[PDB]
C-alpha cells in the first residue's frame, strides 16, 4: 500500500491522474519525483521550472554545482539529485527534444531509467515543449517502466484524451 490517490489504474504497474506533477509532490513527498529534465539541468519552464520555483530555485543551485562538477547530461539520461521540500529524492531524466532534432527513439532509453526505482511520481515525457505527441509518450511509458509509476499529467483535455485513447 502508497500514499497515492484518486489515480486510475492503466496497467499492473502504471497509474493515472489529471494533477499538476508539483502538487502533488506537496501532498504525498514521494520516495521519487521525476523531473522533465534537458542535458544542461536549466530548469526554465514547464515541470522542471515549475518543480525548481517550487522548491526556491533550490533544485537550479544544486543543479548548477552538479553541472559544474560532472558536465551535462545525455540524452535519454538521467541522475539523482535532492528532493528538496517535494520529495526525498528528484530523479531528474532527460527525453528527447524532437524540435532540436533529438532521435525519437531515445524516449525509450529516458523511461529505462525509471526501471532503477520501485515506486516514482513522474511527467509524461517529452510532453509540451519537447514537440512529441503524449498518446505515444504514454505508450512508450507502459512497454517500458515495470516499477510502479504515478503519472501526474496536468492537462484535463490531454488526460482525458490519454484515458479514452488508451490500448
Ligand atoms: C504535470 N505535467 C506537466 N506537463 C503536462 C502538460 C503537458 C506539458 C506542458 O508542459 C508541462 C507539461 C506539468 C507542468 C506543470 N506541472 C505539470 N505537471
Amino acid at each position: 500500500v502508497n500514499s497515492f490517490s484518486g489515480y486510475l489504474k492503466l496497467t499492473d504497474n502504471v497509474y493515472i491522474k489529471n494533477a499538476d506533477i508539483v502538487e502533488e509532490a506537496k501532498k504525498v513527498k514521494p520516495t521519487v519525483v521525476v523531473n522533465a529534465a534537458n542535458v544542461y539541468l536549466k530548469h526554465g519552464g514547464g515541470v522542471a521550472g515549475a518543480l525548481n520555483k517550487a522548491t526556491n530555485n533550490a533544485m537550479q543551485v544544486e543543479s548548477d554545482d552538479y553541472i559544474a562538477t560532472n558536465g551535462p547530461l545525455k540524452v535519454g539520461g538521467s541522475c539523482v539529485l535532492s528532493g528538496h521540500n517535494l520529495a526525498k529524492h528528484c530523479l531528474h531524466v532527460v527525453g528527447p527534444n524532437v524540435n532540436k532534432g533529438e532521435d525519437i527513439q531515445l524516449l525509450k532509453s529516458a523511461y529505462e531509467n525509471f526501471n532503477q526505482h520501485e515506486v516514482l511520481l513522474a511527467p509524461l515525457l517529452s510532453a509540451g515543449i519537447f514537440g512529441a505527441d503524449p498518446i505515444h509518450s504514454l505508450r512508450v511509458c507502459v512497454d517500458t517502466v515495470r516499477t510502479n509509476v504515478y503519472l501526474a499529467v496536468f492537462d484535463k483535455n490531454l488526460y482525458d484524451k490519454l484515458v479514452s485513447s488508451f490500448l
